[PDB]
């Protein structure tokens, strides 16, 4: 077991996926200052970056039955660079993606709409992956970047059942039905929300 | 020599240099318990001077005098921080840390969870002092701290933007706003009592 | 309807997106060098969008009129980067990488540093477009890129300080300026020297 | 050897240590502010945090005969929180250090003045060693920060003399001479800004 270029590998993939964050982040933020600007609305309450971990990157290349290396990863996981985009109200989920896919160097790769259809735990968001140019000293890498849209409401639920979950599954059943409650509470409020605030900005 | 009360910029520059005292004992608690517990009491911070367009309006309102110093006497909210908080006893945890202090002092205290405004607003606030030290003094400043949860974040922004245009249009909407609030401490509760327990 | 220019607003808004945008790119060429090669290319930046009251004045000295209309087309400094480099041939390498980029286009270029002005100053100076997506549509923007060493960066400032103020009074400074811009050249060969050695 | 628990001593340290140089920042910050306030004149020019690494740490505990341990560390390591405190001009070095010492919190430890008593090789540099107090949770902390202060000019010769240093003394060996000519022309130049810049603000 000599491969420690393999080691060298996965330090290269986290430099330039951190880059790509830099890119994307960047143009979110371009979009919602404009449409504020405009329409006097901040669609975006708040971002969160991660890169993921090198360890939680090789347990999800075991997971998937692929090989340890960074040329795999590459090409077959597309989480590696992960953005949150966590919205003030449902419509600004929509109105963010079509924003940013319209742009001629962002391309669409993957789309998950978990809004329309919900996870059976009560989890939502949209989830997309997008491809973006990535201009280093003497190259350029079109890389990918999994961006998980949500409401405020959402991301409050996620976190919680995220902390659940983690800590084994005897107690992810106690809280399985209340948790549910709880996604649809949210959601119940939050349309109410998005209803008042949609009339007084007629 | 008209009223060049330049000493209003001298106001935003102290009461910003208190902003950043506090915030950075905020972040401190925060990144200390998470440490220790694993868990972030802190959303996010959110810091504002006031404006000397609002300063002066309420100077006015109060039937003050229009100056500098009677605004450093009278004023508590010149330097303000909103703690946004993700559970509801989160709130509490972050004002039981700030007050241990030492060098910091409990000014004015008003819980709105424990007895909500009437349109349905709540927050916990405190205004605390707390020493700046500047090139060639000493400032001790209060400084307003607004400590609520997401959910009373997110009811805040909204009632806020219906109030801020013509305010006799659109009083409609105080019925439903007071559902919302009702609506949000409830699942707030709830999720609170999920945190509670797997995190004994 | 009295001249309401709204526009220049508009206008710093967007020229502002367009510095993130530059600012980003650059950011990111000197972490990769630095991946690369061990040495990062820039030691700071700092940007800045021309204030309201000095683009006035530059349409107002140039003869042009006063509209954001006229500012967009005629003034290529609206939106200003300066990126400071550790060594002189950082500020070519940055240049060169920037350049390459598919979606960056050079418009003009001055190099004070090849060329010295009469009082000393040195820099090389680029003004570049970039594409800027907006809520409903792309503007190409021009920035320009003021490109220098940490010590022509100290004699800028020092410079600087003396021409604002009463200009007329304190140009005896003239010549013993002009010596310090010699020296901070000598010095910086000298540096330049000994890091292109033992870095081959 | 079980101790893991040394491991978890030394990621306390990182930790605390971490929020000693968040409030050390935050005064300095607040004096460069207030001081162009009222004179018009920044004296920092910019400034740098770092954490010693643990490998680094444990280097200079071995170094110095000490135990391997976050006891010892904390008690005889005086730069595990350092702060560079890089000024437009050579007078500012000690502007500020004498702001920042009157504060009633802050407690002068150790000194070390590189500036009237440059080393050998041409280093310059004001080091001051002080003591805050840190309120985290459920404690207090006072802990020592490692304060570099100097000019933009020392900065730039400490720079590049410690690339030469990091790379064996082979190397470190041609250059002496001419790093030493670097370093007093470095001193004369700023001189002369400085003598420039105070009269022009008398
Ligand atoms: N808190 C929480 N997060 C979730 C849940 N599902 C997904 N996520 C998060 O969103 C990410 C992407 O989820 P998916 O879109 O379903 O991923 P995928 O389609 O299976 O493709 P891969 O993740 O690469 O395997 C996950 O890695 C999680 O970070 C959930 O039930 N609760
Ligand atoms: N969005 C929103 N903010 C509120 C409401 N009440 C208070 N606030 C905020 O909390 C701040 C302080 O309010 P109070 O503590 O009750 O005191 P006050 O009536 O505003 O005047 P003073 O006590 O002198 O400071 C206000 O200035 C607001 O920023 C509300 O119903 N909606
Ligand atoms: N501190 C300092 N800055 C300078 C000097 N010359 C230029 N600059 C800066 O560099 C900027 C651009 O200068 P130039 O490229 O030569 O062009 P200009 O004469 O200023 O007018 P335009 O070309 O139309 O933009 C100036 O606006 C200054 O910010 C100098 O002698 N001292
Ligand atoms: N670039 C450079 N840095 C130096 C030189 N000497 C010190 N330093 C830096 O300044 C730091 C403190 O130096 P000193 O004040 O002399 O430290 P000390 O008195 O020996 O006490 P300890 O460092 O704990 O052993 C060093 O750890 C270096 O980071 C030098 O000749 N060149
Ligand atoms: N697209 C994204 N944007 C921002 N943060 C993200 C993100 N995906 C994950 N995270 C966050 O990053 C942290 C670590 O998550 P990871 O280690 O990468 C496992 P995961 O990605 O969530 O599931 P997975 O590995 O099976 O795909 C989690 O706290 C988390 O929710
Ligand atoms: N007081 C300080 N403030 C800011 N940065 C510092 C600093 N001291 C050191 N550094 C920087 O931190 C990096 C790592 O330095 P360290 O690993 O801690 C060894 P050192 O501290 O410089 O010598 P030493 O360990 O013998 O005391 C170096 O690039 C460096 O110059
Ligand atoms: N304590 C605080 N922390 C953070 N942000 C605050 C804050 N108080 C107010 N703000 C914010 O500042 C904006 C307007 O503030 P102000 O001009 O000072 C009027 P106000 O402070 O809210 O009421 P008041 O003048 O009666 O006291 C609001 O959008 C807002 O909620
Ligand atoms: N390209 C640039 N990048 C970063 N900062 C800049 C910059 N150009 C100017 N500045 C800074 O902005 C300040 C004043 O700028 P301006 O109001 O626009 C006058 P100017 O741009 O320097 O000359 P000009 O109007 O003839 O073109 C100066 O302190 C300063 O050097
Ligand atoms: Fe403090
Ligand atoms: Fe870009
Ligand atoms: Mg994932
Ligand atoms: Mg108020
Ligand atoms: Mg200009
Ligand atoms: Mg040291």
């Amino acid at each position: 077991d000599e491969a420690f270029d393999t080691l060298l590998g996965f330090v290269e993939l986290d430099h330039i996926y951190s880059s790509a964050l830099k890119e994307i982040s960047t143009k979110l933020s371009i979009l919602d200052d404009n449409f504020n600007h405009i329409y006097k609305h901040n669609p975006i309450h708040h971002m969160e970056r991660r890169v993921k971990e090198m360890r939680s990157l090789i347990e999800k290349l075991n997971r998937k039955g692929l090989q340890i290396s960074a040329e795999t990863a590459k090409e077959h996981i597309l989480d590696i660079a992960g953005i949150r985009v966590v919205c003030n109200y449902l419509d600004d989920i929509y109105l963010i993606e079509e924003m940013l896919l319209k742009q001629e160097d962002v391309q669409l790769i993957k789309r998950k709409d978990y809004i329309q259809h919900p996870k059976e735990n009560g989890y939502r968001s949209l989830h997309i992956v997008v491809s973006i140019p990535v201009f280093l000293a003497e190259r350029v890498e079109v890389l990918p970047v999994e961006i998980q849209i949500r409401t405020i409401g959402m991301d409050m639920w996620a976190s919680l059942e995220h902390k659940i979950r983690y800590k084994n599954n005897a107690e992810t059943e106690k809280y399985r039905d209340l948790l549910k409650e709880c996604a649809t509470e949210i959601t119940e409020v939050e349309d109410k929300l998005q209803q008042i605030h949609s009339e007084i900005t007629e």
